[PDB]
């Protein structure tokens, strides 16, 4: 079997969907090939919070922002190693990208909630309904079906097809044990995500991130797009810069979105029954703090009063069930029971929470200077979750220009080849800020589909 | 020539002076040997700001603090690698150390000023009169003369004397081209400071910090105390952790205390005439930001209105004269002249300052979110200073216990040998917080003199 389309997109995450919808809208034929049996990749299981300076939600909330500040925040976050034009183009197109999600894809965002990720000077992360990428990918899928964008699941790209001029003119893919050739008349878009779930690639570029660490990502995040492009002499950069997320499942590696309760008053408790870091510190600080605790894990503890504001249990019931079945999470009536289930010294936990309750009442955390104010934890019920850092995002990847054209080892455009999303390596410097992956994948996914369609 | 004292102290910085005064006060004979022609080492040229949780000045200013928070701040600052008992003993003795400086040494601190160094959750750095160590070392010197503590300048310790039991029983030193033997009946205190000015030792332990970087320290900061103790099998740790200070002379390496005006409204301007980092960001962030600018330097720009509050020109007139003579600093009437003297694009500088003036008026810095509020810079005169990062403090050094006893490679006490101050390597982890060196050198200097005298 062979197929022919104008634009062949590899991957059904936010970057690939954005490229596909733009290619179809330009009047071209397009397909997305997806190696998993389900669509959406890490974009699906993402929190999908998306930074935008100058959003309609900021206006609703009375929050002032500027592109200049979003750019400076972002460049600083990556230790000033990100490509300034890549960051500028991301920020310059972020409002349009989010309004396009709202108006064209019909993604629903909360009109009056924003998150301020570490490193951002103001609250600027839009929040999709449900606080996950489920809303985003489901709406993308509906819109793709409406406009006539086919998605071929269980179809694994294995090789880029390069003609004698050096132009990329298609993709060889595996489906049901056979090779299928996808001819691409105008362009191939690599939108395959990162390599957080490729242990050998992690160890090659960052030996510390070995089998001691899980991955927050899906099993398909294995760097295939980098490997396939390097075979035809695409350049890569920043491959060793790989970030972790602090509060993840010790068993599966999955992120614990349910533990976003720490932004609403949950406390981090070590095996000794003691707090050990400000719960609102930067994520890398929290990760290092946890790895310095006994056993290299923490507990996250909160009560019904916090859930009634935060809703992270209601919003992440699959995590609740999975973590509970894995023995990583308990719902308990009393702090004494919270200590018992995890062999935490009872007297120390009770003393810690007595202090927390006093700090909540005064607004002054005399142990760690909690920046927003603690919440009284004297009454339950309680959730207590065991968590540890897990590998989360690969900042490195393919070298592209701001038009998403992939460049070779001499900086020359590889004709017919584009790349967008976590597979690229020039936006985030040494360290991506929270909420900036979604901005990157939508902005550059759209550009890639536009450029491939030309 | 030979001398005999109960306690022989090597170095006349804050650690050595503290040890000497305690030894004399215990009723023992003591001497300080100092290799330079002047006393005070880096403690002399320090800002000498000293962190204390629970000081009389905090009480005057209505500021609440706690030892728990000072400990947690400190441990976090060094990436959780500092020795917890060393940090606890430092914090537990900080109030007593500062009250001892005030009441016994007669150091004058401002009663109503404190500095909040990066990483500290509350304002807690006491400020000596004059905003330098000159006050501290001059008062130490007077007190030493009053109590009968001799200081032998131009006397360089070269070898520790070890008897057949393994006990350290003296020091061989060079003076006027001859070797002088100092017999120590009860103890030798190594208080020799750090190795920021030893290029070969820097390169050995941190190859990046080579000849591209100057040193903020005096010429005597060469690691001699580490070398002399390792010869008799003292252990060392954390030697590769070496911190820089962001705003220093590109010619001499000296710190620019005069540029503490950035805590009162001065702006950082690159060669392009643009701001590029929040001026109140963490020092390591500022250092990296500067090294990312054209030429790897910044300018620091402020006006008379800022000086009338900050006083950093009045307090650091020697810097003013030296930097000006070196072509690194100008006093100018207009922003146009500030641009001219350093070949900064005039239009860009004027546009940058127009923005600053608007941000000062509104309190909202739309470019970098200055956390305290900018100050109008429309009227002069102005100072503009060229600055770059310089090597500043060596966190590593000798292994001691909390009694300042030096330990060998098997963790065993070396009898008769003590060490205190920047020469030790267990307090600050990977990164010392501002103001914490002075706390360390006084607390542990006092302990070392007390323990050596026993
Ligand atoms: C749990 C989690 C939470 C996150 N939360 C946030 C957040 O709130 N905000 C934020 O900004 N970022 C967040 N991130 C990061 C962000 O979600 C991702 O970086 C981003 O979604 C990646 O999008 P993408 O389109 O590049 O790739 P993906 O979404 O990973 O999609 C790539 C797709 O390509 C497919 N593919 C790969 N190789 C092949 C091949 N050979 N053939 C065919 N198909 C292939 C994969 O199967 C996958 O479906 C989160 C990440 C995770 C894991
Ligand atoms: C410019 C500057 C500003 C600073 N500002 C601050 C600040 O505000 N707050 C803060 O907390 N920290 C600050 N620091 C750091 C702090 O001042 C130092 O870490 C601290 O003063 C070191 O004290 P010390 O007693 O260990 O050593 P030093 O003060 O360096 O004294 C050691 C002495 O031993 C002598 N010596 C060395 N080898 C020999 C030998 N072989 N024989 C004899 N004598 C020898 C040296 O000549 C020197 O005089 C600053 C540092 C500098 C350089
Ligand atoms: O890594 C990110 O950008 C966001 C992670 C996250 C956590 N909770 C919601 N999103
Ligand atoms: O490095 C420190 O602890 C302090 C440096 C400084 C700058 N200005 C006054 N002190
Ligand atoms: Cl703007
Ligand atoms: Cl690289
Ligand atoms: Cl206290
Ligand atoms: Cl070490
Ligand atoms: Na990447
Ligand atoms: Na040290």
């Amino acid at each position: 079997m062979e197929y022919t389309y104008d634009v062949v997109i590899i991957g059904s995450g936010g970057a690939g969907f954005s490229a596909g919808l733009e290619a179809i809208a330009a009047g071209r034929s397009a397909v997305i090939i997806e190696k998993m049996p389900i669509i959406g990749g890490n974009s699906l299981i993402s929190g999908a919070e998306m930074n935008v300076a100058g959003s309609w939600v900021q206006k609703n909330m009375g929050i002032t922002d500027s592109k200049e500040l979003f750019i400076s925040d972002t460049l600083k976050g990556g230790d000033f190693k990100g490509d300034p034009e890549m960051v500028k183009t991301m920020v310059d197109n972020a409002v349009g990208a989010a309004e396009w999600l709202r108006d064209y894809v019909k993604v629903e965002f909360y009109p009056d909630q924003l998150f301020q990720f570490g490193g951002h000077s103001v609250k600027r992360a839009l929040i999709p309904k449900g606080h996950t990428g489920a809303e985003v990918i489901s709406k993308f899928s509906i819109k793709a079906d409406e406009v006539g964008l086919p998605i071929h699941t269980n179809t694994k790209a294995e090789k880029l097809i390069q003609d004698q001029t050096g132009r990329i003119v298609g993709v060889e893919a595996a489906h049901n044990g056979k090779t299928i050739t996808y001819h691409a008349k105008r362009g191939v878009v690599i939108a395959t995500g990162g390599f957080s779930s490729n242990m050998e690639m992690r160890k090659k570029y960052n030996p510390e991130l070995d089998e001691r660490y899980g991955s927050t990502g899906h099993a398909g995040g294995t760097g295939d797009g980098i490997v396939m492009a390097e075979k035809i002499h695409a350049a890569a950069k920043n491959m060793g810069y790989i970030q972790s997320y602090p509060i993840c499942s010790p068993t599966s590696g999955a992120i614990a979105l349910i533990a976003d309760s720490r932004f609403f008053g949950a406390v981090l408790i070590n095996q000794k029954g003691e707090r050990f870091v400000e719960e609102l510190e930067r994520r890398d600080v929290i990760s290092h703090a946890i790895l310095a605790q006994p056993g290299r894990y923490t507990y996250v503890l909160w009560n019904q009063d916090i859930e009634n504001v935060a809703h992270t249990v209601e919003m992440h019931q699959g995590e609740l069930k999975e973590f509970t079945k894995d023995g990583l999470m308990y719902k308990v009536d009393t702090l004494e029971e919270a200590a018992k289930v995890f062999n935490i010294p009872e007297d120390k936990l009770l003393s810690t929470i007595k202090d927390v309750n006093h700090y909540a009442a005064t607004g002054k955390d005399e142990a760690f200077n909690h920046r927003s104010g603690l919440v009284d934890l004297s009454k339950g019920p309680y959730w207590i979750l065991k968590a540890t850092p897990s590998v989360h995002h690969t900042m490195g990847g393919l070298v592209v220009d701001t038009r998403t054209r992939v460049l070779d080892e001499q900086g020359k455009v590889i004709p017919g080849l584009f790349a967008a999303g976590e597979v690229t390596g020039l936006t985030h410097g040494t360290n991506r800020l929270g909420g900036n992956a979604y901005t990157d994948i939508i902005v550059y996914g759209r550009i890639a589909g536009q450029e491939a369609a030309k």
